């Protein structure tokens, strides 16, 4: 009985860390989930390009080309790396007021 | 830049907490989270009424009379208390995540 929103927003917010590692591409955010997830994660390319699409609409990142035939690399924006920090600090204050509720 | 849908929810997660900390009325609960959030959360009773009415409406706490002139308690319900542990579940698995992310 969690969200059908809560999942989603726990998954973009599992995206957005990968991307908050480096700059990345697919594949190899994808690779990175899976692994990190312990396998419990397994996102499909066109997931991510539906995540991503309104991740990028919303500021939080953007896409450009590498190099050497090219990838797209999505980095995490400067606004992206705000609200992050604002969530997580946020979010923190609240596991602290919890750990004083618990006192 | 943080979401006024994410200070809301951050709100209903402390107010969640004081009543699985215990059964409590309104006066009390306000007072509490004054105490555990340093006086940095200060409601008021019409917000408190606002939040219930959905949260009871939506089967996650419900009130019933106290004794001695009677006071109000609201409850966590046993539906309350699992979503609880589900949602709080489910974020500590985006913790393990971010952190191997992390290693
Ligand atoms: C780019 C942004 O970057 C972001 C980075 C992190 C987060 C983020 N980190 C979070 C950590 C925890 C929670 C969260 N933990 C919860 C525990 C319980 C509940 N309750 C469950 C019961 N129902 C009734 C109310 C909610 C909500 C909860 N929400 C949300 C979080 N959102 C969001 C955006």
């Amino acid at each position: 009985e969690i969200p059908k929103e809560m999942l989603r927003a726990q998954t973009n917010v599992i995206l957005l860390n990968v991307l908050k590692q480096g700059d990345n591409y697919v594949y190899g955010i994808i690779k990175q989930v899976k692994e990190a997830s312990n396998g419990e994660m397994e996102l499909n390319e066109a997931t991510l390009y539906t995540i991503f699409k309104r991740l990028e609409k919303d500021g939080i990142i953007s896409s450009y080309w590498g190099d050497e035939g090219r990838r797209k690399y999505y980095r995490l924006t400067e606004i992206g790396h705000e609200n992050m920090r604002l969530a997580f600090e946020s979010w923190s204050r609240v596991d602290k007021i919890i750990e004083n509720l618990e006192a």
